[PDB]
């Protein structure tokens, strides 16, 4: 039985999770926010050790023994729901150093594919390496982006303590690290549909991804 798979990759604050949530809702699909898994590992390390040093033996051992569950995008660490902590500024400041570690990417890889394999209708998975690593044979691979300035302005309007320039710098730095790291970097491929949504609403972006999906669905079904 065929399960549909939509991959949504893109840089920081491009709208991937909110767009993917709406796409999934309109298609009757589930939605996995893969970055919550990296954020949860980051939070676990911060809380346990204070400093995040994922190459240290003690921290690596902690991560490997950690039981991570995700249910409706709530993430549990050894049974405890840590979802309300995943967007804390301290997690933001350290999640790149966690995500660069091969052994952590391997741990999270298995978790994501277990979620994907349980889906019986379709799933939208957002992240950085969904099209290149997690769902390399996704029916539709979307690379969702906008200018750094557009994305920083969006995040700025959400409120918070950072200035616009601080957000812009943080976004550019995180994007640069995600693009240049050794393992599973953020990259568009020739099989991606690149959507620049600077001049689009959230609903327009979701409706464009749905249009693209229906076009590949009809194409694939008959060819
Ligand atoms: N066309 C759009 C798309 C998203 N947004 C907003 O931009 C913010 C970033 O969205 P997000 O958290 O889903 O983005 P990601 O970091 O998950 O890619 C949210 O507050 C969205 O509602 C917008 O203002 N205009
Ligand atoms: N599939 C993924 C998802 C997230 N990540 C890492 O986790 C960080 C946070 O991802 P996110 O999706 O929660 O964050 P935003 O896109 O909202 O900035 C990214 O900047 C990457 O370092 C990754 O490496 N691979």
């Amino acid at each position: 039985m065929k399960t549909y798979k939509i991959a949504v990759d893109g840089p920081a604050a491009s709208g991937k999770s909110s767009t993917s949530d709406l796409v999934a809702r309109k298609l009757g699909f589930s939605h996995l926010i893969s970055g919550n898994l990296y954020r949860a590992v980051t939070y676990g390390l911060v809380r346990r050790f204070g400093e995040v040093r994922p190459g240290d033996e003690e921290q690596k051992r902690f991560v490997l023994e950690l039981s991570i569950e995700v249910r409706n995008n709530r993430v549990f660490l050894d049974g405890e729901d840590v979802s309300e902590s995943l967007r804390k500024e301290v997690v933001d400041r350290h999640v790149v150093s966690v995500a660069r570690e091969k052994y952590i990417r391997e741990k999270v890889f298995t978790i994501q594919r277990s979620v994907i394999d349980l889906e019986k209708r379709g799933i939208v998975v957002d992240g950085r390496d969904i099209a290149t690593r997690i769902m390399p044979n996704a029916d539709l691979k979307v690379f969702l982006t906008a200018s750094p300035e557009t994305r920083a302005r969006r995040r700025y309007m959400e409120g918070g303590s950072e200035s616009y320039e601080e957000l812009l710098e943080s976004i550019k730095k995180r994007d640069h690290n995600d693009r240049t790291r050794e393992h599973d970097p953020l990259v568009a491929t020739c099989d991606s549909i690149v959507i620049e949504n600077d001049s689009m609403t959230l609903e327009e972006t979701a409706d464009e991804i749905i249009r693209l999906f229906r076009r590949v669905e009809s194409f694939n079904a008959g060819h």
